[PDB]
């Protein structure tokens, strides 16, 4: 955005000089009739007129011209027309802490046109992220994602059509494609927990998901809580060596379910007040298990339902 | 793309002064015939006319000139006229997982004119890619390949003829020349699977 002002005082001096010459011939013609009481007369005439002129002229001119200009400019580049700066905050809803967190965020315009994929840089790195914590901690203002460069030296650019589409629709989603982070492990020697920057959670997580039943449960104030319980995988020889896992045992050890008087409960609520949903595979498996146990109502046989790897059980409060 | 506006109020004052001189000689000539009931007459004449003139003049001028300009500019560079940003997604149709994936993509205009070969940068890296999985996972929006630089700081540039050919034919293929990635191997000691960044799948 430019502006410009201008003043101009001009002074003009003009000398002028002229000469003229004129030759003018004229042929006059005249006729007349006169009459009296007894006298009549007539007349005829012609007039030979030569003429000659010479004119000299001279001029001076002053001219003061004052000018005052205003100007105003707007420059733009259709590739680089806007810069995104996303305030963000990390959450850890899991059970383990994660160290030196570097989420790979991706900014998405409209439906699924990805403006940019950004791995976090040193400015966005989070040293610790303990479970049920935010970074920065919830009282503090969210961190600024500004840059695409490894060294945080280039703006997250957006082009003209994208910029127009964004101030019209105002739809800018942020995907979390993946999260980098390290494990801190206990050192048996001097008891200190140390972070290995070699090992990282992406090595470990798929291993966990591939060998444990997943249970999502929201009896705690209708926030989803995802636990994973180790469960036998019949086709994998190492995975059969894990202790047998009944669903009731899983609820007890993972979600604080207990039986004060012979019935499963969550704090003061009975298990029957919650309902189960399964992914189609798990629904198939529990189908076969209810078939083998000759039961119909599942709640009577919670202690007899064996869990398996990659089971997914969602347990919701019935009232909602 | 530039635009410019302009205003100009101008004020002009003019003083003028003139003098003139004229010398005009004239030779008049005349002849006449008169007639009455019994009387005829004639006449002849000549007229000597000298003339002399001197003219002084003086002038004042005000001039208010208002001008209003609009202007508009489009700049371009024929080497750097367009920037490609390819949304992409990785698939693993194999049987093993692959770690820290960095595919070497190549953007190809038309038949086989390669616009650019790009190894993935840290932004496009995929930590795990388990078999029968997509990165990012299929519900999420595809990742943005933007840059040619090692540090993701330069746009994937395209020149004018290439830009025209692309908005005409709209043929922009993406080849996958090769894929970098590491193996995670089982550690017999403590049972953890660990990724060796030395060893990689192209060896295997």
């Amino acid at each position: 955005q430019s502006t410009q002002n201008t003043d101009s005082q001009t002074r003009t001096i003009s000398k002028n000089t002229s000469t003229s010459r004129t030759h003018t011939s004229e042929v006059h013609g005249n006729a007349e009739v006169h009459a009296s009481f007894f006298d009549i007369g007539g007349s005829v005439s012609a007039g030979f007129s030569n003429s000659n002129s010479s004119t000299v002229a001279i001029d001076h001119s002053l001219s003061l011209a004052g000018e005052r200009t205003w100007a105003e400019t707007m420059g733009l580049n259709t590739a680089d027309t806007a810069r995104l700066n996303a305030n963000i905050r990390y959450v850890n809803t899991g059970t383990a802490p994660i160290y030196n967190v570097l989420p790979t965020t991706s900014l998405v315009l409209g439906k699924n046109q990805t403006l940019a994929t950004i791995k976090a840089k040193e400015n966005q790195l989070s040293q610790i992220l303990a479970p049920n914590n935010y970074y920065p901690s919830k009282n503090l203002a969210p961190i600024a994602l500004n840059a695409q460069d490894d060294f945080s030296s280039t703006p997250i650019t957006m082009n003209y059509n994208q910029f127009l589409e964004l101030e019209k629709t105002k739809q800018l989603r942020l995907d979390t494609d993946q999260v980098y982070g390290n494990i801190a492990t206990y050192n048996f020697e001097n008891g200190r927990v140390r972070v290995d920057t070699g090992s990282n959670w992406s090595e470990v997580l798929p291993q966990i998901q591939e060998t444990t039943a997943r249970i999502i449960f929201n009896g705690k104030d209708l926030n989803l809580v995802e636990r994973r319980i180790a469960a036998v995988n019949p086709s994998d020889p190492l995975e059969t060596t894990k202790p047998d896992m009944t669903l009731k045992e899983a609820l007890k050890i993972a979600f604080g379910f207990n039986e004060p008087n012979g019935n499963l409960q969550y704090q003061g609520k009975d298990i029957t007040e919650f309902d189960f949903n399964f992914d189609q595979q798990t629904s198939q498996n529990i189908k076969n298990q209810l078939a083998e146990l000759n039961a119909t109502n599942i709640y009577t046989v919670l202690d007899k339902i064996k869990l398996n790897a990659k089971m997914n059980i969602l347990i919701r409060d019935k009232r909602f």
